[PDB]
């Protein structure tokens, strides 16, 4: 019965916070707040966003600034600008075109791909749209071994350069909207369906979850990793001894997130974790940085604070109800642009001097 | 005719803070409002609940755990969650099966029952819905010494195995609900009647707390240890050197709370004074926390702070007026159950371990 | 034309607060609005209230403390309870029997009225009220010396114990409610008129003249109490005119404790602007007030029910602040000045 | 494009109420270009917000009668601690543009800044001025020929300095003018949507060099929030540091300009002059300014709304509001002139806003 939205058309962008209320004009009621809801009366997703206000940017002038350059690069992959797809489920709730929509929005701007084991898409529906983009994997690992050997050979041979092992969901979270909603997914999950009890399509979101993995602990990172022979990140980190931990266990990437609010409830905005994070990784690994980014100066501000990159989320996704991969891509495109200023005026040339900047301690918080 | 609530049911719970205007819906206004309502503009109620957001709790991840349990015991008594049930007085304003309706939720679950010697019911139609579970009982003394030995006695041979002593009430908070209301009680309280010159039926609160003990010193609390031989709590405690009065006065647990703020106005959010109590304690005794419990992570942040258990009360009522005993005991299984993600998600396998979890200091506040 | 409301009654106050929109249904909008009103957009008046939540009271247990008592002495005077009337002329705005009607509650109730020279009612009127009972007198220092000499000799003729000099209104603050409502007072009995060079030797010069103690009022920066006290003020008034002059000032109440600390208790203070609740006179005596003087909920109270509806007010406060007390284990004033107070950096929302 | 053309004084009660104003008489787009901001406006917000967080005391007995506001600022006398900020196109406002704004200014008795982006030729501003004092404001061109060549037309029209906007490179993120699509009406005669892109990105310390190197004239370094940002303008041969952030209509998610005064003027530790802009609305506002470290500061928006609602008459009321409410501040303060006000103690705030 699942009416998502199927016209492709690129979208203006004045903001992404507009795109969210946009959105919620075309997408079905109850996938549309199974993307935008988070835990309890999501004041940890407010805390996500507001964060942003805790460190304020500097104006610098007389720089010798002209024509800044977004370029980077991560654990070898040259990308277009500081920021990756993050790994987000069933996409087809936004769009028809769903995972494949994203990966060319994604894969013709110029940086990775991160595909969610519960992908709507089939590995190789998604490829057909990155047309040789890269992809890193993110596993939500089976109780059983040889099902996670499986679905990393899958993964490695689909073209993934990196897993990312996301932690932090071993049970849902308290996501009221869901609840409220009865959410339930329209369609099935085709890489991790062969340990579900049938089909994710009956399902809830609380039943699959916990058909993954809840004992997860750091062997399971020397394991993924031994196995895999690629780079591990560890996702859903926001306490500075998982860094060490996962790094000690063989991680190559922190990967810093409180799953966009989705998970645990009343716990700091993630902005506010990272320099701790970043202190104790002490440069051993790249980190990536989720949960609120929404503007060029969160970017900037990420990385000013320890990130390497960040991940984008719910702005992408929005963008993909609004228009397919040219609605995903206007999002993107947006972000690269809206950096390029931000860069401008805080006299940073490129990624590594966005890395360098002063920040303006802000105690009084939001309302100043 | 006080048209209280008789269906009995089971109900669903998503939080327990929609419980109170559902619970609205079916309560006569007058008790509805002396139930709800508390001191002043009820800045310090809101206190109490905004106070949960000054420590935040980390999510962690790798943690080994699984199937988290949350039982633990206190003062020999094995319960099956780090939680028991708040004195609070007429519970057939809530619901026509009264405390017996919720004695038998409590008993059913398993945890502990305190008993209000405001209480419309008898500790023989108690004891029905008990069926032989743990109770403890909570005093407000009688200005006369022989009735305060006589009501001691009456609990203890109906089965109380701790006393706790409330000394937070020796007049009436500011109500102004309950003022605008003028809310009497609609029946009587069997316990207290013998101080009352009359019934609680006509009465105000006011004039039960004015029936009551004014000029509590700490030889009363050494009195009713020595008369009743039974572990005796002190109840109200917001001061630390409160805490070192009432040990030295032979309490054998400290009490930790601000009455769910309806009695002083103006006064910090409970959760706030907790550390400064159990640093002060220093392990001499338990210590029970209450004021403004809603959530699992509140119980896991209260543990985290010091406290060994914490009370419910509101949440409580309002599933007693939505179901009887059933609703009640849906939302005490609402609590194990939101207790048990939370402690999955910050790596807490039992729960000792919430009571070492590191918390994030959040200086902004609830606007963040 | 002026028609405040005349009927007289006690009235029920559950809490301060709710007064001011009782008190808006009965008096003419201009004048209801000069009582209520602050200067610029009203935060420093906002500040005044919420001040309150920056220090918390604790409740405390097995204190051993039964029926307390209010009563309190100050230079002399025996009172019922640690807070007195704040010198305010334009009663008559609120009631017809103007500073007479305040005056008699303010005496049957048993403390101090404060009388300001521009008062609407003679002193007469006054007089038939205040039925014996103590008052202070408050002035603004004239331009012309001899209008001062004169002033306050009728001030001592009439039974003043206290002389309050108003330094805090040089020049009015900027109040936008009094100036859109294109406000003019009625009553005979300003700031510009009076004097606005105002030095120590001011002071030193009522000090000499009068025989009386003589508060400063208006102060809210700790140096101001040094210079004060070593003119020979006998007391120091906390306030910043219940936030009508200087606007994106602190709140009162937060300026209290670094003047308490530079008075060093060589003078009482006491304390006002944004007293509402019993919890508030407990803060303020806590925080190194002696007293404090009440302002806007008497008004209204006076508008709501003559003498009887202020009266009504403070009862209120007196019933208030001794539950307040019972609470906090104080079984006296000098136990409120002792109370531990908590910090709340979180400010008003927590 | 319909600008207002009445010429009136107006009342001022505060000048916040003159923006509600100015919109019921100032096309969409104008208007919209006049009162906006970065993003959704959080920065503009926090220039406002700043003020409550250090408060005045006011004093007593303090022997203060008849307060001076008049002052001295690189050899001009002014009647008032504060001075016109160099505002693009009035025109929007009102059909008499920088005129209007030129005549308001030069008859009260302070300095008038203009902007590069004026929609006035230097001859028209100069009649309004009637030999008032005047500084220019440059936007650099990337031709170092043709700097000089405006450098020099500012200087024989009158300048007594140079102001370097530096905070411009790019334009800001302005929401409300990217939603109403906003082109300017007319033309700018001395630079004559994408100017800004056309004008200099490249600024380096050398250029302040070089405009002080090439003109006669003192030069401020103007949108400096960072206090190494005016080490390097004085190292730089600049006479004057203007901390300002452009209204918030450049750098979002920045602090409130207020709340970075004071460690810039630490920082340049008298040895130039300091101009502040970026909010201010009220006499308490100039006084906080100067107790902070700045000798003047400069007036943009309630000035326009001022223009708009009533030409050079509207501007000039505006600009004795500000005299006034200074005055007022000061007797309560017990500031007798302009240097009693720099040494005035503020109360800190660590609550917010919201107290
Ligand atoms: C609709 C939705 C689905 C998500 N699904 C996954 C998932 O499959 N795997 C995963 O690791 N993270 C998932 N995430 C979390 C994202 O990877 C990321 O942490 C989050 O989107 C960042 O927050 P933001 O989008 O608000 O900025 C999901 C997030 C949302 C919004
Ligand atoms: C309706 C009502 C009645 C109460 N009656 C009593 C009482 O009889 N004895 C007592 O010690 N505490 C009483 N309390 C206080 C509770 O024991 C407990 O401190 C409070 O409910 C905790 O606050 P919360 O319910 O908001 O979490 C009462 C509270 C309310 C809600
Ligand atoms: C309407 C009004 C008139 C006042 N008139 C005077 C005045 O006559 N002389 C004086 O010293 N203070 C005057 N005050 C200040 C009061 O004495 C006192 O400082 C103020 O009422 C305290 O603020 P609060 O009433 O909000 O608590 C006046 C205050 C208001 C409300
Ligand atoms: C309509 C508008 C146009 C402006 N144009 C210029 C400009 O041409 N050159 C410049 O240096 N500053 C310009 N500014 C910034 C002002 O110089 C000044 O920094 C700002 O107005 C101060 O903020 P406030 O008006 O909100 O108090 C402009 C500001 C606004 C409001």
């Amino acid at each position: 019965e699942y009416n998502a939205p199927s016209e492709i058309k690129y979208i203006d962008v004045v903001n992404t916070y507009d795109l969210e209320e946009e959105a919620s004009k075309v997408v079905p009621h109850g996938g549309f707040n199974y993307i935008a809801g988070a835990s309890g009366d999501e004041w940890t997703k407010r805390a996500n966003d507001r964060a942003w206000k805790h460190k304020l940017l500097y104006p610098r002038l007389a720089q010798d600034v002209e024509a800044p350059d977004t370029s980077t690069e991560i654990l070898g992959h040259k990308i277009k600008a500081p920021f990756i797809m993050a790994p987000i489920a069933a996409h087809g709730l936004a769009h028809t075109t769903k995972e494949a929509g994203t990966a060319r929005a994604v894969s013709e701007f110029g940086t990775i791909m991160s595909i969610s084991a519960y992908s709507g898409a089939t590995f190789e529906e998604i490829s057909e749209g990155l047309n040789g983009g890269p992809r890193w994997f993110q596993i939500y690992m089976a109780k059983d071994d040889q099902q996670n050997r499986d679905i990393l050979d899958e993964a490695k041979s689909d073209g993934a350069t990196a897993i990312i092992l996301t932690a932090d969901s071993t049970v849902s979270g308290n996501r009221d909207r869901d609840v409220k909603n009865k959410f339930v997914y329209p369609f099935g999950m085709p890489i991790v369906q062969r340990y579900l009890r049938g089909t994710a399509e009956g399902m809830s979101l609380n039943n699959i979850y916990g058909a993954s993995k809840q004992k997860i602990s750091p062997r399971d990172i020397e394991e993924i990793a031994g196995h895999s022979g690629l780079p591990v990140f560890v996702k859903g980190i926001q306490h500075p001894e998982d860094a060490d931990m996962a790094i000690k266990r063989g991680a190559s990437g922190i990967w810093v997130s409180n799953h966009g609010a989705r998970q645990l409830y009343e716990a700091p905005g993630s902005f506010d974790t990272l320099p701790a994070i970043a202190e104790r990784v002490n440069k051993r690994v790249p980190i990536v940085f989720d949960s609120g980014v929404r503007r060029g100066e969160h970017v900037a501000k990420a990385l000013a604070s320890g990130a390497d990159v960040v991940a984008l989320g719910r702005p992408v996704l929005f963008g993909l109800a609004l228009g397919g991969w040219q609605g995903a891509y206007s999002v993107l495109d947006y972000f690269q642009k809206d950096l390029t200023r931000v860069m401008q005026l805080t006299g940073s040339q490129n990624v590594e001097d966005l890395k360098g900047l002063d920040l303006f301690d802000n105690p009084y918080g939001y309302e100043y």
